């Protein structure tokens, strides 16, 4: 918001509710620290970096975004703000990505819900889907049971289709009680630790 000590910038509603849930099980207390999670409702982070950057309010902030590329241009647009005057057109995607981590901007190589399904939350996500979609046809229920039994053969199209039908935010809120420290995606842990460190250092 505007009375925050820090901001975690996020693409949509799923991260808006999953990120605080992972913060709690990492013992990083976002509310007590005065850190708010803000959805930019898409992939354009530039207005928010302008608001929170050195020429705006100068508020510690981090970014969580998906590789998809077109992430190179997306990050060049925020690097032009937070590292102004410097040219970045010469850099390739990987150099832009590793430069961006210095400013707390982190890229995920695998979209959030499929990563969680594969990365240890398969049976919890199946339980939410069937609570929220209680009249799934038999073929879809069998496909979903097949992804649980073998989380490397997920039909990603159908999984995301089911989650979007439930509502990405509603799904994330229903899943949030199930997350644990050991299934936290690396890019979320990196961003949470980065903003925590920045706020704690100001106390130091
Ligand atoms: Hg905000
Ligand atoms: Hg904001
Ligand atoms: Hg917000």
């Amino acid at each position: 918001i505007f009375f925050s000590r820090g901001v975690i910038l996020v693409e949509g509603d799923a991260e808006r509710f999953i990120v605080p849930a992972f913060a709690e099980v990492l013992n990083i207390p976002l509310d007590m620290l005065g850190i708010t999670v803000c959805s930019v409702g898409g992939t354009n982070f530039t207005p928010y970096v302008k608001l929170l950057g050195p020429e705006g309010l100068n508020i510690p902030h981090v970014i969580l975004t998906d590789r998809d590329p077109l992430v190179r241009r997306r990050l060049i647009n925020v690097l032009d703000v937070i590292e102004g005057g410097v040219d970045h057109e010469e850099l390739d995607a990987d150099e832009v990505i590793k430069l961006a981590e210095q400013y707390g901007y982190f890229v995920n190589e695998n979209t959030l819900e499929p990563e969680l399904f594969a990365g240890g939350l398969a049976e919890d996500m199946q339980e939410v889907i069937r609570e929220e979609l209680p009249r799934l046809r038999r073929e879809t229920l069998n496909a979903l049971q097949q992804w649980v039994d073998d989380p490397a053969q997920i039909d990603e199209d159908l999984l995301l289709r089911l989650i979007e039908r439930i509502g990405k935010g509603r799904f994330a809120q229903a899943l949030a009680p199930s997350v644990s420290e050991d299934v936290c995606p690396a890019y979320i842990r990196s961003a949470l630790e980065h903003i925590r460190d920045a706020i704690a250092l100001e106390h130091h």
